[PDB]
């Protein structure tokens, strides 16, 4: 099982399918896929947990990676049984996801709190409670209350994608702190990020 606030499960939220891969709502998938490549962690089919998953060493720590393949609003149908099977407490889980309330190129590490309208997080907090960590990857907001679907299922313009990709690359360099349980320092150094 997990140990204290050393992060040992990193989840990335998104939808399956090439048609959603480049959309804002898959920001969490981008981060976990990039982290997997960085550390040479294989993401392999995991039918038992309705996902794609991997396990590997990050900076001397055994860490599991999970991409639910449930569709975003059913993400809990992968995250919850996976974390239960492996006896991973919420305190040791990092969930990376798109954040409408932050600009592209803003990234913040948060512990606790609600789903903030995110339909993936909405499917997870009722089960495991809120005390997991979140890598909130700004995607910016749409022009109103009803363009939300269209915005999260859109592919960002290149300037915004460049800002998100630089923020995501920064965060990758801070995962060493998270897997070592240095959450306060990783929150300091992630939240300080600026694009330019």
């Amino acid at each position: 099982g997990s140990h204290m606030s050393n992060i040992s499960l990193i989840v990335g939220l998104g939808n399956p399918g090439s048609e959603y891969a480049q959309t804002r709502h898959n920001a969490g998938f981008w981060f976990v896929e990039q982290l997997a490549d960085k550390y040479g962690i294989t993401l392999k089919n995991d039918p038992k947990f309705h996902g794609i998953s991997g396990r590997g060493n990050i900076e001397g720590h055994d860490v599991r990676l999970l991409l639910p393949m449930t569709y975003m609003n059913r993400s809990g149908q992968s995250v919850v049984p996976f974390s239960k099977f492996y006896q991973i407490a919420p305190e040791a889980i990092l969930i990376a996801h798109d954040e409408l309330d932050m600009n592209p190129g803003v990234i913040r590490l948060k512990t606790g709190g609600g789903h903030g309208g995110h339909n993936g997080l909405q499917d997870i907090v009722p089960h495991i409670g809120p005390n997991f960590h979140r890598l909130r990857i700004g995607i910016g907001h749409p022009g109103s209350k009803e363009r939300v679907s269209g915005h999260v299922l859109g592919k960002a313009p290149s300037n915004e994608q460049s800002l998100m990709d630089g923020a995501i690359d920064h965060a990758l360099s801070k995962v060493k702190l998270l897997v070592q349980g240095q959450v306060p320092q990783a929150m300091n150094q992630i939240n300080a990020y600026k694009p330019a």
